[PDB]
């Protein structure tokens, strides 16, 4: 709880400052409308239950951004290993994320802050 967290004098999480759970659901719908609309990335999600993924991804980003909700998915290295995902691909994905965040009116300093929280994860997402 935001209020309870501030009662304990803990610093505001990225999760809170952008609107917690529901802000993230909304971004994630847009995000995937943008990823699935992109011809360089579409194919990747050909054999995928998107509803299941969106659910899993709301959990991951929420978790990653400071939320109290649990990730109930597979590890990042494993799911992405062998899918031929390159940095070129990682970055385009990181683009739609940002556009989606921007479109949700999230300030750019905070978008840039989320990107720098996700970026490291590339090591686990790409091949090289
Ligand atoms: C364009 C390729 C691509 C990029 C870039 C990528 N992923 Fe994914 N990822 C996939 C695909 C495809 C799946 C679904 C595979 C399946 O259907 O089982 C997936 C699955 C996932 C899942 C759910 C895993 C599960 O347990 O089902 C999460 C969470 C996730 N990715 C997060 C991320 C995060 C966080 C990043 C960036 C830091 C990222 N992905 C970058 C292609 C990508
Ligand atoms: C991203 N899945
Ligand atoms: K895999
Ligand atoms: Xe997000
Ligand atoms: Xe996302
Ligand atoms: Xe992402
Ligand atoms: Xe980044």
């Amino acid at each position: 709880g935001l209020l309870s967290r501030l009662r304990k004098r803990e610093p505001i999480s990225i999760y809170d400052k952008i609107g917690g759970h529901e802000a993230i659901e909304v971004v994630v719908e847009d995000f995937y409308v943008r990823v699935l609309a992109d011809d360089q990335l579409s194919a990747f999600f050909s054999g995928t239950n998107m509803s299941r993924l969106k659910g899993k991804q709301v959990e991951f980003f929420a978790a990653a951004l400071g939320g109290p909700e649990p990730y109930t998915g597979a590890p990042m290295k494993q799911v992405h290993q062998g899918r031929g995902i390159t940095m070129h691909h990682f970055s385009l994905v990181a683009g739609h994320l940002a556009d989606a965040l921007t479109a949700a009116g999230v300030p750019s300093e905070t978008i840039t802050e989320i990107l720098g929280v996700i970026a490291p994860l590339a090591v686990d997402v790409t091949s090289g």
